[PDB]
DNA sequence: GTGCTTCCTGCCAATAACG
DNA sequence: CGTTATTGGCAGGAAGCAC
């Protein structure tokens, strides 16, 4: 639930409860579910529950130990972008932002997400 | 001010629902 | 089963937090 805000040609779909715009409307579902818990997304390994599907899938590689991102240049493994990214920018002076191509991302394997 | 940790949201492929 | 709707993974910057 939210209402629109149309700027010079531009639509924005604003957050009822919170204010915050939205470029698409999918987006903006995806954000009210922390508002209005309808659903549910429990981690399988712990107490743990989340209000969005993707803060959970992240949060179980964190329980598996699975690294996903290797940097290319000496194939180290990371567990995620951030690791991956500082690593890259503070050992190889490179930034993984473009242009290149300096890092893989495997596919995951300790459980089963969608693939990809 | 450094660095770790978790969050955010445009884009769109993968999957599901729907009649 | 073909076709319209939803889900959620990804990048990479932002925010939050402990030191
Ligand atoms: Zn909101
Ligand atoms: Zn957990
Ligand atoms: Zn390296």
């Amino acid at each position: 639930d939210h209402y629109e805000l149309i700027v010079d040609g531009r639509v924005y779909y604003i957050c009822i409860v919170c204010k915050r715009s939205y470029v698409c409307l999918t987006s903006l579902r995806r954000h009210f579910n922390i508002h209005s818990w309808e659903k549910k997304y429990p981690c399988r390994y712990c107490e743990k529950v989340f209000p969005l599907a993707e803060y959970r899938t992240k949060h179980e590689i964190h329980h598996t130990g699975e690294r996903r991102y290797q940097c290319l240049a000496c194939g180290k493994s990371f567990i995620n972008y951030q690791f991956m990214s500082s690593h890259i920018k503070s050992v190889h002076s490179q930034d993984p932002s473009g242009d290149s191509k300096l890092y893989r991302l495997h596919p995951c394997r300790s459980l089963q997400i969608r693939q990809y």
